[PDB]
């Protein structure tokens, strides 16, 4: 129906359905077991997670995954392991990243030729989350990942604490 | 009304292909190609062409192995890679593949070649009932994707005679993909 639908399907088709089946095996080769995907509704997606929260610190790369796709021999799929600090001490570790298509929504709202307002961006970000959630709820490849959608100026927000709440909630 | 949705889907995917890929690799492509030719490929009739050739089959049929789509396309090598930190993934890799194009047993061309990856999403959405698009929708979205991508690249600062779209219809296997590419390649020289 709209922009977000194609973006959510492309994220499943071109990425999640390919890496999620192999993820637990890659974590074993390394050794939480799931891919945590951050879904900021404002589409603010820093390339460096420590820029969002200094208590989120890069630890290691997972063993990389490569495939032939669309005529590119061995295109690389990599994921990053992060530690989450509480009072300067590690409180948890997980494979963590932002949903990259939220950057397409953000940049589209910034390019005049895309004809795409800020209101469009927020509405399409929500539709992106809803579509992706609806796809993953029925997808055979997915308890392999956890989506965290949130609406961020707000000194009361700690992204590291929020991920930690999910990690702790998951354990039980 | 349903066409407005075909437009919006194709519109968003072409922008994602520009925003998340082409605007990031096109500025440095010709440096990577020049470097490769100067240091690794001193073949006076085998220079890698200076443009990214992007295949747009209008039925969105995209195989993952390009060389197996035509006896006369052979994988040769990869360009030097590009990595970057992307959305919290440290050192996400961008790589591109070089092919030789064969004709009458001879080498007729050498180029960086790949399919436009979002066409696979167009195909899948016509295949999955949750996405709810028909084959006729897919064909329309593919045309709109191509036209949007051409419009974007025509205005894009990162595209300066370094990218060429190859759009074609392809059913029977009379069709030669190498011949399709070689026609555009020869038109450049
Ligand atoms: N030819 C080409 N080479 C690239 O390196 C490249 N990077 C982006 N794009 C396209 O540009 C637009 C915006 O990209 P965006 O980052 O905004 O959204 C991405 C993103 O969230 C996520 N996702 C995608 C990649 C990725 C990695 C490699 C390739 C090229 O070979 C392939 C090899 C093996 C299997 C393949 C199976 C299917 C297709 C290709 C395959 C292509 C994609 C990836 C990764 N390595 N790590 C983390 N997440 C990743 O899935 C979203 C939609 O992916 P999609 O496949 O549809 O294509 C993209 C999108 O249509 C590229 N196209």
């Amino acid at each position: 129906f709209n922009v977000a639908h194609g973006l959510a399907w492309s994220y499943y088709i071109g990425y999640l359905r390919l890496i999620l089946p192999e993820l637990q095996a890659r974590i074993r080769t390394y050794n939480s077991q799931r891919l945590y995907i951050l879904l900021p509704l404002d589409c603010g997606v820093p390339d460096n997670l420590s820029m969002a929260d200094p208590n989120i610190r890069f630890l290691d790369k997972l063993p990389q995954q490569t495939g032939d796709r669309a005529g590119i021999k061995d295109r690389v799929y990599s994921n990053s392991i992060y530690e989450l600090l509480e009072n300067g001490q590690r409180a948890g570790t997980c494979v963590l990243e932002y949903a990259t298509p939220l950057q397409t929504l953000f940049a589209m709202s910034q390019y005049s030729q895309a004809g795409f307002s800020r209101e469009d961006r927020l509405e399409q970000a929500k539709l992106f989350c809803r579509t992706l959630e609806d796809i993953l709820a029925d997808a055979p490849e997915s308890n392999n990942c956890r989506l965290i959608a949130y609406q961020e100026d707000d000194s009361s927000f700690s992204l590291s604490q929020e991920v930690l709440r999910h990690l702790r909630q998951e354990e039980k």
